[PDB]
């Protein structure tokens, strides 16, 4: 089953972006729900709706918010993805993907991701920052990869690591900053298990995903994560963690993400000026120190 | 990929089977291997094989049992299903679940949903019934879940919870009536997990499917469950445990469900009893109280 | 979702092969990376390519090592597999497996699985050499299985068991030809897990792989197998150990099988002397004793 999409496809994708925009970002950013908020900062921000761009997966039913904005946020280049795609909306893991490997021939070197976890770790709460240090892709255990089909040495090797994923140095880089900005609570660091389908995780469900060593839970990230470094970009994300997930039996009270009133607000607001300082820290192409 | 059944084919498929019965149940239960023995208890019963309704999942080559006859069960009005579908077959899962769907705008409220389980607790006799308590789904940490796909809101939401899935006040009331009827050996509880693929579990995996602490093994009940809540079915099940998987090397013996000689009909008989004096403790709709 | 393969199919393709071949097999051998190295072996050796077979899953892009080559491996007349098929490689598992389904009507009455391992039990050392014991399929555990559809009776059961892959047999009279042959280093035994995807197992993976207890890691060998024993084939295999797999945050050295230089030919080498004289401890249908 090789992936619908031919080598060309992204090419031209690329191109036709790249004969839209004055703008060569050098970093893509992928926002989650709750987190869209980021391309308020962005300046001499362009936006293009999927929609309008040649093969771009376009999105679902769910509401109007998903298009793609280039802009500048504090010094470096960036392309933020407002909205992105999951399996449980019907997708296959070579169109929820398909995005960063254009970014890949925009000429992007760095790829931030973020997301709304679970914690699972019983010591985060809502509100917290957490650094994805790792994966655990179930997905993918089965055969449901991005990279299934017959390889494109253009693109990448056959049998890409990942011990490696999610630098050491941004990961460091990122640490030294919470200091900086001398924040109250603490930048939690924690392994990011994904699972599919759209309902949610019972409670033997979530004690396995713990007894699997994990700390937040969610339908995201990783499709995008390991063929962003297939494709070797410097990747590096962050886990808004807005539930708890339940581990006792008991009668929930949870309801949602953000929409309540401040849930997404609040704690979405520290995350996007988080990721906003941190370009800084971002090398630069030009390396003429 | 959307379900292949548009909201508009559910439609079609009550009415018609609300023009062709008087009978307005209130409940739907569901029949696993070695319980179709239930049909024989209705009143009023009235058959219709699947072949027969329109876009209803017709059934393989296994045999000539596979049907739905309405009834009388108790004083509640029932639907019962004879033979459901398993994903081994062949079948996306929104094949296996459609007639939950249907039974939705038939006016169900409630769902039994048996099945016969490997069990996986060591003290567990062949014999013994267990009340589902909770699952696992290992083919939904995939994305092999029904509601992959865009939603239908006139089902349901997107993101519906499962932590709640088995009634506690039937699970109460069922563990009651245990009592009631005064009997010899205890009824179980515990979790059940599903694993696809027809061949059995080896001996590393039983050990795994134990460690994630799984208490029985199969392959049906979780799709239909998940897309009965979807849609605000109470739903409650039971496990009757016929075989008793091995974690040790050994010669194993057995070789049957049912098929033996009174391996089914013993203990199925009791369940069949069990899931009848249950009709009663079903709250009726007519809440006149 | 049948297979697309028909019964007749095979039929046709045994024929074929049955009126090339003035050789009738009767073990099949499926070689893994870097041990096709094992059809150097052959007397009377006959080679065709899969591309000229009638209904064979022909090879895709990495190279031009994969065909099916007739011979004599002392004593007993073998086929032998230079070149298996993964999931990773776009096929569906009725596409790994169709070989297996045609060495069945060749005559073939057992079946030696090799494959090249990752290990995960912390005494094992790059060149062991593990008999597989057990398997444990991720892959399976959530559907992607070979047995999945209508079952074809003149091949199998519907609901074959596994806890028995492994001839305990082949298992002990492997274990004592070590003894004879009198080798250096101990010939391991585990238990062997798949995963399907290409990419690399992470660390957190790693650490899941290694609590669901498997002892080596890899992206073949269980379809096959099970298919095989769907068939009655009498299965025993070993699994090379090339890497081994970090379980702690560490900068990984490695990058090869066998490509560096000695890497696979040293150990290979070794694992294709003792599948060798092995042939001789295998029942030879004339059993005129």
């Amino acid at each position: 089953m090789e992936n619908g999409y031919t080598y060309e496809d992204y090419k031209n994708t690329a191109e036709w972006l790249l004969s839209h925009t004055k703008h060569r970002p050098q970093v893509a950013i992928i926002c989650g729900s709750g987190l869209g908020g980021l391309t308020d900062k962005l300046t001499q921000a362009q936006i293009f709706d999927y929609s309008e761009i040649p093969n771009f997966p376009r999105s679902t039913v769910p509401g109007h918010a998903g298009r793609l904005v280039f802009g500048f946020l504090n010094g470096r280049a960036c392309v933020m993805m407002q909205g992105r795609f999951h399996m449980y909306e019907g997708y296959p893991l070579w169109k929820v993907t398909f995005p960063v490997r254009v970014f890949h021939l925009l000429g992007v070197d760095t790829l931030v991701v973020t997301n709304a976890a679970g914690g699972l770790n019983p010591k985060f709460e809502v509100g917290d920052i957490m650094l994805i240090r790792d994966h655990i892709n179930l997905p993918g255990f089965s055969g449901q990869n991005p990279l299934r089909g017959p390889n494109d040495e253009r693109f990448g090797d056959r049998f890409p690591a990942m011990s490696d994923a999610y630098d050491r140095t941004m990961r460091q880089r990122a640490l030294s900053t919470w200091k900086q900005m001398g924040e109250q609570r603490e930048l939690q660091e924690g392994t990011y298990v994904m699972v599919a389908g759209p309902s949610f995780e019972t409670v033997a469900e979530c004690r396995v995903l713990q007894k699997l060593g994990a700390d937040a839970v969610g339908m995201s990230t990783v499709p995008e994560v390991i063929v962003a470094r297939h494709c070797g970009l410097r990747v590096f994300g962050f886990s808004l963690i807005t539930n708890k997930v339940i581990m006792d039996y008991e009668s929930l009270e949870k309801a949602n993400h953000e929409e309540v009133l401040a849930a997404g607000k609040q704690a979405a607001q520290k995350l996007e000026q988080f990721v906003s300082i941190l370009m800084a820290s971002i090398p630069l192409p030009d390396k003429a120190s």
